[PDB]
């Protein structure tokens, strides 16, 4: 069995290997990369996403979100308070202000210590889930807006044509902006490209151990667990590496820098934080190996998780028994 300790693997494709996306995902899986839940892909030196980032300041962040925490330093939830619209140039200046800028630090480990110690005492502002792309239209390799669609994958594998579309999202981050513990919708893959700026630290639980994380989360968030049998779908709960280690939960960590891709694999729980002002692009995707995970994915039906238009068809076709209840949750 490849990668039996479920370590995060890092790949360096050549320019020739970077031509065929599906084939390279399948190659990484042949080496056991999916066992970790997360992999890093460093593009060949010949590749670029676009020519420059000098002209992005006029992008609008219509609904910046202030991430307000409750709990204790290692075990907390966050809620998202809506703020007034601002441009990417206004947001960059905000991120660099004395109130929000990254503190002085020695290295990534020191900054990680400071994050876990102090995150709860601040409320950073995040631009999230902004439909759009920063890939140049002429970038032919690993262009996140030109991937094959999940609806076409399901049709190719299962024969059923369905409605829906699949497009990328942009994220603008600052120091302490936080992504809560989650898997993707319908336990899909995701791919994330860090376009510019400061790093993102990731934490991940191997897919084969995901139920261990869920059992801990029920113990640590007991009211939330009573409210909903899949409350991690709400994307609000944080648990620190120290707390995971105290409770014997298997996980790994890695820092992504600008110019690097990360792939998350089906049912790989992940969480993390941004180091300072940055811009990332991400999209979900599927492969043949996903279909079995999609058929088994939990679902939130309490009303909280509320998701995209395109999830309807995935639930309807892969999970017909659950469809009626899930749809009540959506309405
Ligand atoms: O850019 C981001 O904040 C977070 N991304 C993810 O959880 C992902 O790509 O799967
Ligand atoms: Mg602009
Ligand atoms: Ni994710
Ligand atoms: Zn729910």
């Amino acid at each position: 069995a490849q990668n039996p300790n479920c370590n995060i693997m890092i790949f360096h494709p050549t320019k020739e290997e970077f031509n065929d996306f599906d084939k390279y995902i399948a190659y990484m899986e042949s080496q056991g990369a999916h066992r970790a839940g997360l992999a890093k892909i460093i593009p060949p030196k010949e590749w670029k996403a676009r020519e420059t980032y000098d002209n992005i300041s006029e992008i609008l962040i219509a609904t910046p979100l202030q991430q307000v925490a409750s709990g204790r330093a290692g075990v907390f939830t966050q809620y998202h308070k809506k703020k007034k619209a601002m441009t990417v140039g206004e947001y960059r200046h905000l991120a660099n202000s004395k109130k929000y800028q990254t503190p002085p630090h020695q290295n990534f480990e020191d900054l990680e210590r400071k994050y876990w110690k102090n995150r709860i005492y601040n409320s950073p502002i995040y631009g999230a889930d902004i439909s759009g792309s920063l890939f140049d239209e002429n970038t032919k390799q690993w262009n996140l807006g030109h991937l094959g669609t999940i609806q076409d994958l399901l049709e190719k594998e299962c024969g059923v044509v369905i409605e829906g579309v699949n497009t990328p999202y942009l994220y603008f981050g600052m120091w302490k902006t936080t992504f809560a513990w989650h898997t993707e919708d319908m336990d899909l893959y995701s791919i994330n490209y860090l376009h510019l700026g400061e790093p993102k630290t990731w934490y991940v639980v191997p897919p084969e151990h995901g139920q261990r994380l869920e059992r801990l989360a029920r113990e640590l968030f007991p009211g939330s667990s009573r409210g909903c049998g899949a409350f991690l779908r709400h994307k609000v709960a944080l648990i620190s590496p120290t707390v995971l280690k105290e409770n014997g939960i298997p996980f790994n960590r890695i820092t992504q820098e600008a110019g690097e891709f990360m792939v998350t694999f089906p049912y790989g729980y992940h969480a993390g934080f941004n180091h300072g002002f940055n811009c990332a692009e991400a999209i979900n995707f599927a492969t043949p190996r996903w279909i079995d995970y999609g058929k088994m994915a939990s679902q939130c039906s309490c009303g909280e998780a509320r998701v995209t238009f395109s999830m309807d068809a995935f639930v309807r076709i892969l999970q017909p028994e659950r469809y009626d209840l899930w749809k009540r949750g959506q309405d």
